[PDB]
């Protein structure tokens, strides 16, 4: 849900995630995708993207299990659509992290009606 992908921002980062990434570029929080400003905006594509296969489950609310443990997230003894969640939530906060040094602030609050059609498939 919204709340471990909260908390794990948090644990990666160190930043509060609405505000850092609730309205982020293209892709990041509210909205769709669209083609991505940098490379933070480019995390936030792929989780979107990775939220695809999430058939049988809500990548919105529903809960799921995980440990913070040794700067890890370790995806607990969930259900399959609840760990192809956690584990597309995993993988974007350490994107996050890794691209923090590129975080542009005047893309925190974003237009996303000026952003651009993609032509990716996920």
């Amino acid at each position: 849900s919204l709340f471990e992908l909260g908390k794990m921002i948090w644990q990666e980062t160190g930043k509060n995630p609405v505000k850092n990434y609730g309205l982020y570029g293209c892709n990041c929080g509210v909205g769709g995708r669209g083609e991505p400003l940098d490379a933070t905006d480019r995390c936030c594509f792929v989780h979107k993207c990775c939220y695809k296969k999430l058939t049988d489950c809500d990548s919105k609310k529903d809960r799921y299990s995980y440990k913070w443990k040794n700067k890890a997230i370790v995806c607990g003894k969930n259900q399959p659509c609840m760990q192809e969640m956690c584990e597309c939530d995993k993988a974007f906060a350490i994107c996050l992290r890794e691209n923090l040094d590129t975080y542009n602030k005047s893309f925190r609050y974003h237009l996303k009606p000026s952003c651009k059609k993609t032509s990716e498939q996920c």
